[PDB]
């Protein structure tokens, strides 16, 4: 019958482009981080069923502020979102992946903690990974190592190897045209081209610096619609989002669009 994971009203371009989704969001600071530096958990208060969880990691030198906008944007659509600070702001992609996974593990633990605001709010079997730059590379390593993850959506990713041919997890790569830190042509695009087994998409923002998908970006309507639609489609199996997830958005803000194996 019905998809047991579907949450929220039927989507529209306007409802996905809006600053906020349909659910009320609250947040808390993790009192004792397990395996990472610090975290903030964003959650819907009124989703109507258990929701999946997404862990988001910053880039080199960076903190939760760089990635914070995703917490309310995704949680308002029916997700538990943990944004993390790493043990060191100078940790590399492998370590960022371990930390990201440790954060997912703690979100799973908090689902079982009767003192937590997310007690019984999480479907621990449905998880996703995001992150910026080295954190984007960490997210891809997470996906490679943990193929039960349901979706990945890194931004301006970098890793010392571009070979992510082992990834079977649906992966959306946000890229920034004018990235001077992790140039598209040597980083995000080779990573995208490596992936052969999965649903995948590539979305490059015209004129974007390395921070083009960070908090305070000027394309939150398009980037947020894409990120939410990809997570809805693949973490929730929610085919109401198939077109939003798979379409070329036909946008003057998009300077490179690719997709494969999307339905
Ligand atoms: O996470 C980062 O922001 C970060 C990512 C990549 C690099 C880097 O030096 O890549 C070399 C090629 O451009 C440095 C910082």
């Amino acid at each position: 019958g019905a998809n047991p994971y579907a949450r929220g009203p039927n989507p529209t371009a306007a409802s996905l482009e809006a600053s906020a989704g349909p659910f009320t969001v609250r947040s808390f600071t993790v009192s004792r981080p397990s395996g990472y530096g610090a975290g903030t958990v964003y959650y819907p208060t009124n989703a109507g069923g258990t929701v999946g969880a997404i862990a988001i990691v910053p880039g080199y030198t960076a903190r939760q502020s760089s990635i914070k906008w995703w917490g309310p944007r995704l949680a308002s659509h029916g997700f538990v979102v943990i944004t993390i600070d790493t043990n060191s702001t100078l940790d590399q992609p492998e370590s960022r992946s371990s930390q990201q996974m440790a954060a997912l593990g703690q979100v799973a633990s908090l689902n079982g903690d009767s003192s937590s605001p997310i007690y019984g709010k999480v479907d621990t079997a449905r998880m996703g990974v995001m992150g910026w730059a080295m954190g984007g590379g960490g997210s891809l390593i997470s996906a490679a190592n943990n193929p039960s993850l349901k979706a990945a959506a890194p931004q301006a990713p970098w890793h010392s190897s571009t070979n992510f041919s082992s990834v079977t997890v649906p992966t959306l790569i946000f890229a920034c045209e004018n990235d001077s830190i992790a140039p598209v042509a040597s980083s995000a695009l080779p990573i995208y081209d490596s992936m052969s087994q999965n649903a995948k998409q590539f979305l490059e923002i015209c004129g974007g610096s390395h921070s083009c998908a960070n908090s305070g970006n000027s394309n939150q309507a398009l980037i947020g619609k894409k990120g939410v639609a990809w997570m809805k489609r693949f973490m929730d199996n929610d085919t109401r989002y198939s077109t939003f997830a798979c379409e070329n958005p036909n946008s003057t803000a998009v300077c490179d669009f690719r997709t494969a194996n999307c339905s």
